[PDB]
């Protein structure tokens, strides 16, 4: 089975891995390539208090969840211990390392090191985290049922859905006004790679074949009240938390299908790749 | 101190980290990027039963260590529970498996998979995997002076000798005879590589001697000292298994033992370790072309 051990390395028994690691392989980015002047310029000078509550929490949110030690990916060798696996778990731990440090560098760049500190006394972010944290609990569970059950999770949620409403939201300020497009160029680049990290998730989740979608659903609750806190100071023109909220509809949707005026995120990801 | 946990990501407690991952971020390479037609043809019609043994044997001795789940690096953060090391595990975990894919298919390319499958059939190859098995038997263990002798070993044979022998073999027909280029930059991106995780290595052994100069007794290092002299005559004996159909002219066996001598040396001063065999210039300079031939088919 696929809980097995294989001891020889090759041929791979999934040699569909290989189509993961490599789409990684093609779509490799650091953050030192990308020079924010300009961002902090059109930063500075052109965006309103309310355009920058909306950049500097939307940062914020993705940074809770970047800004982290990554350790699901880099070891489902424990649990799929076959050497496609490895090198498709040590390819997505290298890649949330890249992801890491790049929005370590934004936290720097915008001078926000001192919020992403005392975040947890956010009330919606620590609802997120206590959420985030309990419905994750068998991650390391050595229960292979129960650790199913976290990949799920993880695979529609912290790769499909808890990241890409700010991903939208900073992309925005390049589509619609040109703004922070070095950034845009770092969000671009971490969605193309969630992507993959989703994908990889649903390509193992059909590969292993009550309270998963009903604790999912549980997640647009919390993930619309961020929204709130990301646009405490007003809604911005660009984009408007009501089509987000369906942004977030349609992609929990389309992740369970294979196990809207937001239409033109693909779109401007490829444009900004 | 370096085995306690530190939750918050930055400030690094570590910040030499970045250098040895960016480092490798630069040097970024797959093994998809090479097409090995062209040295088909060289091995086909211009190397000799002697020098096909040679590039067939190095490689599977390569892929005996290359080719295989590695699992050291991308658990490191498990007795460095820093970020910081969860980063430079992963980055390092990662590289490891653009090596194994990449031998993997030199195996592949030159049809070599079923020697590589009855690889454990020979004796100097059974006689090394037992040897390395000590290497690393404690590689999981949770006494920090237990990890940290099997860290030391690890940077030191895994990362820096046991594979640069079969490399400088196959650099060798490059650079004398012009033949294999393409493998030879797969050798020379590889031999940067493991450069760097050796040196990564030797970094957080000095890190530890900083925090921890207790751990460096007398009785470790003459453990290390001894399984080392004792990595030499093992690899030693590879090197006959290597030209077990003559002697090539693209390097000589003692130029490759001397090789070997001079970088244990060159690790165990780093990390301020008695040496053991004091190469001397007389006898380390006959591949000293090693440096140059990497770079020169690195770019
Ligand atoms: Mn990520
Ligand atoms: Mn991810
Ligand atoms: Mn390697
Ligand atoms: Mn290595």
């Amino acid at each position: 089975s696929i809980f097995d051990k294989r001891v020889n390395y090759k041929p791979f028994e999934y040699p569909e891995v290989l189509q993961f690691t490599e789409a990684i392989n093609k779509a490799y980015w650091v953050h030192t390539e990308v020079d924010f002047t300009a961002d902090t310029q059109d930063f500075h000078a052109h965006l309103s208090l309310a355009e920058k509550t909306a950049v500097k929490n939307s940062l914020l949110a993705i940074a809770q969840i970047e800004v982290a030690v990554r350790s699901f990916w880099g070891n489902i060798y424990e649990h799929f211990p076959k050497p496609e696996f490895n090198g498709l778990g040590s390819t997505f731990a290298e890649c949330e390392f890249r992801h890491s440090e790049a929005y370590s560098r934004l936290l720097e760049v915008l001078g926000y090191n001192d919020e992403f500190e005392k975040l947890l006394d956010v009330p919606v972010i620590r609802r997120r985290v206590d959420y985030l944290s309990n419905v994750l609990k068998d991650t390391r569970s050595q229960d292979n049922r129960k650790y199913m059950v976290s990949l799920i999770l993880f695979s529609i949620l912290i790769e499909n859905v808890s990241l890409f409403s700010q991903f939208a939201i900073l992309l925005s300020f390049t589509r619609f006004k040109g703004y922070m497009k070095n950034v845009s160029n770092i969000i671009a680049w971490t969605s193309i790679d969630e992507q993959i990290h989703a994908n990889g998730g649903i390509y193992i989740i059909n590969k292993i074949r009550a309270l998963v979608r009903e604790t999912v659903k549980d997640s647009i609750a919390v993930e619309s009240d961020i929204l709130d806190w990301i646009f405490e100071e007003g809604e911005i023109e660009s984009i408007k938390k009501g089509d987000l909220v369906n942004f977030m509809k349609f992609r929990i949707d389309e992740s369970l299908k294979q196990i809207k005026a937001l239409a033109w995120f693909e779109e401007e990801v490829f444009a900004n790749s």
